[PDB]
């Protein structure tokens, strides 16, 4: 009484209609105009209504008892909708709040502090380059300041009625909130106790470099600036969200005379351009065997920012159109080594969508949202090696002197571990909404006190329940969950460390071969682990997509730890050297207004 039949039909069947779903989400993110958006929204809700109607006709094939699970596992997922269970009066309203959020924060402009005339600086360009380079505390937080207010602030009530819609569309499928809907992905009751109790282990070392971290910038900036046991002012951090830090090495790296790697300066004297990083990145893939950028790949993408006055949405993505060949990244890319890092990021999602192409639709997915976010990570690892970076020219003469190899730990450090803290906060401040768990009157407040809780981070300025920070960040404008990252910077390394092994470069024994200097270029095996993974594409459990790269079956954080541990070492006697303080009482910068005008 099969149904593996009508399965095949239908994906291909969602695979070409949500390739003309894809089109529209691509030509309105490449041109933000209302024509694009309304057009847009207006296919995602064609869509639904078909995907509601599939929904009903499974109601025939009785698949909760049948034989093969392959084919049983696709029925469950099919049938699981998402908004889409959502009648379509909400709908259209979701596409609407939701599409308000977006566009709100890719529109946002703000004015030179030197020159309140310009008005047009954008996140991209010119306030990201701020908040990186600036060292005056006073002009960083301007920005800061004027970017909060925009990208969050202005958006609350279509984020207001998202979480409410959002938890509706939950109820209509069975969970229990849109919190528990986002945690079905990764099919495991217990992975939010698993990435409860990593991040426990990881926190100790979290700290020895966040007071390290305040003991240079109060020593920097000045007492009056940065206190001691307070939380870090956040905008000193170099990132406007404060996720990553590595941006501020300059002045708070551990030995200053050694050398920093900051390949961004030679790339540019280099003449290095956005496509030549790409075919870098595209060469690192091919080494290991892997697939190459197909000719719709270098046709249809957008590796520089438009030069018309056009609106578009910036933020760095990677594309899969659902037919055979056809995938494409959007991004601004700028010559700077993290971009560089980025561009293989992406790729990294590229490579999955070629590796899986040929999976059912509903496969072709990566295994649990974490897995399609490593991917490019674990390259970016490999460029980001002295070893690699001294292979490609990008680094002239370097001497790994013992020092200097605290110069690199403690980068990836400002990177990969600072970010585990910040990317669990994001989702576990959606799920506290999601979850009814907080009222609106502590909306704001509930955000800064989580961020308060496990980074010990807080706004420049003061902030209250007047203001609506959450928005700020692209993800939480534009509806992406975020646990995604944090399992990634968890799982990349446990790649990594495999990779690195299945290749010639990683001996826990060989102290020639420390793990934080392996570049797995050019490696068959290497990639080939890559291949028996990302193939699969969704087509089982996360369990079986890592078994299949390194016949381990459980996410852990051994890997990390085992990286950064020469560094790790570092900071408890250096932190004590220094006399430095670790933690940091709560914070006083969220309230409920206050003037001194009448
Ligand atoms: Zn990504």
């Amino acid at each position: 009484i099969q149904a593996k039949e009508y399965l095949e039909n239908l994906n291909k069947e969602l695979a070409k209609r949500t390739n003309v779903e894809t089109e529209a989400a691509w030509a309105y993110r490449s041109a933000i105009t209302d024509e694009n958006e309304k057009k847009k929204n207006e296919i995602s809700a064609e869509l639904a209504k078909f995907m509601k109607e599939v929904a009903s006709d499974t109601t025939k094939f009785q698949w909760r008892s049948y034989q093969s699970e392959d084919l049983k596992r696709q029925f469950k997922a099919l049938t699981k909708l998402g908004y889409a269970a959502l009648p379509e009066d909400d709908y259209a309203e979701l596409l609407d709040t939701l599409s308000a959020m977006e566009s709100n924060f890719a529109k946002v402009k703000v004015c030179d502090y030197k020159d309140s005339t310009k008005c047009d600086l954008a996140l991209d360009p010119e306030i990201e380059e701020v908040i990186s380079k600036s060292r005056d505390h006073e002009e960083l937080a301007y920005y800061w300041r004027e970017f909060y207010d925009k990208a969050g602030t202005a958006v609350r009530s279509q984020f207001e009625r998202y979480v409410e819609l959002n938890t509706k569309a939950a109820k209509l499928n069975n969970f229990t909130s849109g919190a528990e809907a986002w945690l079905d992905e990764y099919e495991d009751d217990t992975f939010e106790q698993q990435l409860e109790d990593i991040f426990a282990d990881i926190r100790p070392l979290y700290q020895q470099i966040h007071g390290y971290v305040r003991f240079r910038l109060r020593k920097h900036y000045g007492d009056a600036v940065v206190s001691e046991t307070g939380p870090i002012p956040m905008h000193l951090l170099g990132n406007m969200w404060a996720q990553q830090w590595s941006e501020i090495a300059d002045i708070v790296s551990p030995f200053p005379e050694k050398p920093l790697v900051d390949v961004s300066a030679e790339m540019e004297k280099q003449a290095y351009t956005p496509l030549k990083m790409f075919q870098m990145g595209d060469d690192f893939f091919t080494s290991m065997n892997l697939t190459k950028l197909p000719q719709d790949f270098w046709d249809k993408s957008i590796i520089e920012k438009p030069t018309d006055g056009r609106d578009l949405v910036c933020h760095a993505s990677a594309w899969d159109f659902y037919l055979i060949d056809d995938v494409r990244i959007k991004q601004c890319t700028r010559v700077t080594q993290d971009q560089l890092f980025t561009v293989h990021h992406e790729l990294g999602h590229i490579q999955y969508f070629l590796q899986y192409q040929h999976q059912p639709f509903v496969y072709r997915t990566g295994a649990n949202p974490g897995f399609h976010e490593a991917v490019g990570d674990v390259l970016s690892l490999s460029v980001s090696t002295p070893k690699h970076l001294e292979k490609i020219g990008l680094l002239k003469d370097y001497v790994r002197d013992d020092e200097a190899r605290i110069n690199q730990l403690f980068l990836t450090a400002l990177d990969k571990i600072v970010f585990l803290p910040f990317a669990f906060t994001m989702d576990k401040y959606r799920w506290s909404l999601f979850r009814g768990e907080v009222d609106k009157a502590n909306w704001n407040c509930a955000f800064w006190k989580l961020r308060d809780e496990y980074s010990g981070i807080e706004p420049p300025v003061v902030r209250s329940e007047k203001d609506f920070d959450a928005p700020a960040k692209y993800h939480i404008s534009a509806d992406v969950e975020y646990l995604r990252y944090l399992v990634s910077f968890i799982i990349q390394f446990q790649f990594y460390k495999s990779a690195c092994i299945k290749a010639g470069q990683y001996d826990p024994d060989n102290v020639e071969l420390p793990l934080d200097n392996c570049d797995i270029y050019g490696s068959a095996r290497a990639g080939a682990a890559f291949h028996n993974m990302l193939s699969m594409g969704a087509s089982k459990p996360w369990p079986d997509a890592l078994e299949a790269f390194n016949g381990e079956r459980i996410m852990s954080g051994k890997a990390i730890a085992e990286y950064f541990e020469p560094l790790r070492v570092w900071l408890e006697a250096e932190n004590i050297k220094n006399n430095v303080h670790i933690g940091w009482i709560t914070s006083n910068k969220c309230v409920s207004s206050h003037h001194h005008h009448h």
